[PDB]
């Protein structure tokens, strides 16, 4: 049965919930992103209205099969009436295609539903700025001030100017980044560009690529493994095991890995700074995690909350256990205190 935290009062909506089965009531299933997690029950069998961005439903379309009728694609920044709501789609600063929603409710009350999101503050000059807005569904993920985490920028830096050192210095070297869903892109396509190459990828990866609306994709990306230096595998594959099997498969092209595992948060943050991140080494084969976050740091969500001050707030993640309630609601009060609202 679907929670509380994915209904939308005062409408027929739901939020990410196609795991329930029909949901009594519910009229449009609105999709934040595509990630298993959230769009866990979809299939070319679905006979509902889903609402979401265009790069959502080119996924869900070429990935899971959902027929065509039954996509409503809305684009953002843009007022537009579903169900004889107003509803706004804004852009989420978390992967491709993933968006926050607002919600103009017939008795006056505005709602913002997060989704899963980086706060930033380009948001505070979005549409939000113009009114009021009373709940807020908050992507809480990270919601502890142990949680510090660098710029994307920053990170991106560190990455760019680790691989470019490794092949000057060796150009036998082949550098292989982790993935297991969309998002972070960035990090594979830096360094590539920094090395003159292509990415080199799978048919399923290089298909979901082609799904998300990126300039100039064709000139970055490939299915021809022998022709790029920079290699895309499963997340699982980050391993010494993994990659020294991957290395036996190039032929003797290389002859030394350096490989990138994209991890959101790991406690060498609370002890370490970016410029002083090393790497696991094992003979020729070395693996750095880069602490790359699509979520909001605790700070960043506490700015975004203590500017945007809505009356009431509804945690989506970390409600599962009484002690992570309880710690959220208690950081929430003291936000509401300190800044006055
Ligand atoms: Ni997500």
């Amino acid at each position: 049965t679907c929670p509380f935290y994915k209904k939308i009062p005062g409408t027929g909506f739901t939020v990410d919930a196609f795991q329930y089965g029909v949901v009594e009531g519910c009229t449009a299933y609105f999709l934040t992103h595509f990630h298993s997690d959230h769009y866990a029950g979809l299939s070319k069998h679905f006979t509902f209205p889903v609402y979401c961005s265009e790069i959502t439903g080119n996924l869900l379309k070429n990935k899971l099969h959902v027929q065509e009728q039954y996509i409503h694609p809305l684009p953002l920044d843009t007022e537009c009436i579903v169900n004889g709501v107003k509803v706004v789609l804004l852009d989420a600063n978390h992967c491709p295609g993933a968006v926050m929603i607002l919600f103009y409710l017939p008795n006056g009350t505005v709602i913002l539903h997060t989704g899963d999101f980086r706060a930033d503050p380009s948001m505070e000059r979005s549409l939000l700025a113009d009114q009021k807005v009373h709940m807020l569904y908050l992507d809480t993920t990270y919601c502890s001030p142990e949680y510090t985490f660098p710029s994307q920028q920053e990170v991106i830096r560190f990455a760019i100017n680790t691989a470019f050192e490794a092949v000057t210095l060796n150009p036998h070297a082949l550098v292989v980044c982790g993935t297991y869903s969309i998002g972070k892109e960035k990090v594979f396509l830096a360094i590539a560009d920094v090395l003159g190459s292509k990415v080199g990828m799978s048919q399923e990866k290089y298909k979901t690529l082609q799904c998300l609306n990126i300039p100039e994709i064709n000139s970055l990306i490939t299915t021809d493994m022998c022709s790029s230096l920079v290699h895309l595998l499963p997340m699982m594959q980050i391993n010494f095991k993994g990659l020294q099997s991957h290395l036996k498969k190039c032929g003797g092209k290389y002859n030394q890995i350096l490989a990138f595992r994209p991890t959101g948060w790991t406690h060498s943050n609370k002890f370490t700074r970016i410029a002083d991140v090393i790497p696991q080494t094992k003979g020729n084969i070395s693996i750095y995690g880069i602490p790359y976050s699509e979520h909001s740091s605790y700070l960043e969500m506490k700015r975004f909350v203590q500017w945007l001050k809505p009356q009431k707030i509804i945690p989506t993640v970390n409600v599962g256990t009484w002690k992570s309630r309880s710690t959220m609601e208690k950081y929430f009060r003291e936000w509401k205190l300190e800044a006055g609202y």
